[PDB]
Parts: C-alpha cells; sequence; structure tokens
C-alpha cells in the first residue's frame, strides 16, 4: 500500500527537496559540492526512489554523502545499492552501527522480513557532530528510542532573506518495539522519556522525519502557492507533535505491561 505507492516530487523547502513515496519520506539536499540524501525507501522502491531524484533534474551519481535518520528497513531499504554505485560515504548515530552493518531488526534479529541489505557506516556520528558538504551543514541529535543509534538532524535553511532552523526528526513511535519484559535493546524507556522531552525544547522552525505523517506533508504540499509563506514553517509543531508521542508511549507501555501478566 502507501509505502511503495507515488508521490510527485518537489522543492520543499529552499535547498530540501522530497523525493519519497506517499508512505516514506526521502530527501534530496542539495549542497554546491553535491548532494546529500536523506534515507532511502524499501529495498524494493530503490528504483522509485531514483527515478525520483532524476524527475526534479537531479544526478544520482551526484550523491556525496547518505545520512539516516535510524535503522530500519522502510529506510534503509536503498542503503548497500546506492552507496556502490555512487561511492557515497553513509553517516548515521554511533548505536545504529551494528544494525545496519548488520542488515537486521534489533530485538527480532532472526526476521527475514524486516531484514536490509547490509551496509558498513562510514562515519558513525554522536550528539553534536556536524556533517558537512559543500556550503550546508546538518548536526546530528541523539533522539533514541524508536532505534538505539535514532539521529535528529538540524539544518538551516533559508525563507526570503531570514533563517529558518529544520529538524528531521528520527521517528518517536513504539511501532514494532517492545518496551518491557525482553525490551528490544537495554534503556529503550528511559531513551524514549529523553528523547520526548528534548525534541519539546529544541527550537525548530520546520518540522520533517522519515514518514510523511510525522508533519502532515501532503496537506502542507497542497497549501503550496509562489508568493504564499512557505506551509512547512510551523514552529509549535514538534512541541505538538513529542506531546502526542508521548501519550501514546505511555498507553503503548501500558498495554506492554499489562501484557505481561501471562493468562
Ligand atoms: N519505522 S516504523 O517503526 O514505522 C516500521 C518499520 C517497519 C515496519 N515493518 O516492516 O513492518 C513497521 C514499522
Ligand atoms: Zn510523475
Ligand atoms: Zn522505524
Ligand atoms: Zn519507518
Ligand atoms: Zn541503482
Ligand atoms: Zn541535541
Ligand atoms: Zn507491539
Amino acid at each position: 500500500k502507501k509505502w511503495t505507492a507515488p508521490f510527485e516530487p518537489f522543492q520543499l523547502i529552499d535547498n530540501i527537496y522530497y523525493v519519497g513515496t506517499d508512505g516514506i519520506a526521502v530527501y534530496v539536499i542539495k549542497t554546491s559540492q553535491g548532494l546529500i540524501l536523506m534515507d532511502t525507501a524499501m529495498p524494493q522502491s530503490t528504483g522509485m526512489i531514483k527515478d525520483n531524484i532524476a524527475k526534479l533534474g537531479f544526478k544520482v551519481a551526484d550523491i556525496k554523502l547518505i545520512l539516516n535518520t535510524h535503522a530500519h528497513l522502510d529506510h534503509t531499504g536503498g542503503f548497500a545499492e546506492i552507496k556502490k554505485e555512487t561511492g557515497a560515504q553513509l553517516v548515521a548515530g554511533e548505536r545504529d552501527k551494528p544494525l545496519l552493518e548488520g542488515g537486521y531488526y534489533p530485538g527480532d534479529e532472526k526476521n527475514e522480513d524486516l531484514a536490509f541489505p547490509a551496509v558498513k557506516v562510514d562515519r558513525a556520528v554522536k550528539e553534536g557532530d556536524r556533517v558537512t558538504l559543500g556550503d550546508t551543514t546538518l548536526t546530528a541529535h541523539a533522539t533514541p528510542g524508536h532505534s538505539p543509534g535514532c539521529t535528529s538532524w538540524e539544518m538551516t535553511v533559508k525563507d526570503g532573506k531570514e533563517d529558518r532552523e529544520v529538524l528531521f526528526f528520527c521517528s518517536g513511535t513504539v511501532a514494532l518495539n517492545r518496551l518491557v519484559g525482553q525490551p528490544t535493546y537495554a534503556g529503550i524507556v528511559d531513551d524514549y522519556r529523553a528523547t520526548f522531552a528534548k525534541a519539546k525544547a529544541m527550537k525548530i522552525d520546520v518540522l520533517l522525519g522519515p514518514h510523511p505523517e510525522v508533519y502532515g506533508m501532503q496537506a502542507k504540499r497542497a497549501e503550496m502557492k509562489d508568493g504564499a509563506p512557505n506551509p512547512f514553517i510551523k514552529p509549535g509543531e514538534l512541541v505538538t507533535y513529542a506531546t502526542s508521542l508521548s501519550e501514546d508511549f505511555d498507553k503503548q507501555l501500558a498495554k506492554q505491561t499489562a501484557a505481561l501478566e501471562k493468562k
């Protein structure tokens, strides 16, 4: 369904371009010294992603860096292919390196339906690390929980004369993760808690993420018009979204906890 369904690519704000599917967000960041690719999609969708890149007039061969938000197959599925064909370097949060290099789902390592083609991490990042290509720098923020190395990426764009701060938020959903009993990884609950709080304290103009549902992409795209305000600028949104995530987290934690009582 949605994850592999097409969506027309577009310039989102300044040098950030959407090239994902209807259900998985992928971005090209255009720099003075080549392209940065933010994530990929499912392993079967790599051709579609490359075609979307070409539809905007970009060359896949110009990709120099590939950045990851988090190491699940729906975001990493094209990494091994694109890295091999371009010679790009892969940059990811240090604690997701084992996931990326093994091509497995943490705490469910034998589940082949969650596997992806293994890929080596060239640069393992930590909180505050700066990744520069030409005129463009992204800053890594450690926002674990959804994965142990989940990295939210900060960058500055222009809106007319003014700076606006973008966060590629890495994801904060519970989704398939086990929080209790046999947790997906050690300290997962504390990580989620810390991440919700951290997200609410950041000063972010433009919320993005690895699924369009993170930021209501489709509705904003519909509102775009030459000379009208860029609808992706909503500075309160990360607070609102993190609050919704935290509230769902509480529900999932309670559900999973109750489920430990064997009947
Ligand atoms: N990123 S996620 O947590 O929304 C997610 C990734 C993969 C699957 N999957 O393959 O079933 C489910 C959920
Ligand atoms: Zn088209
Ligand atoms: Zn995920
Ligand atoms: Zn996902
Ligand atoms: Zn290819
Ligand atoms: Zn930070
Ligand atoms: Zn579950």
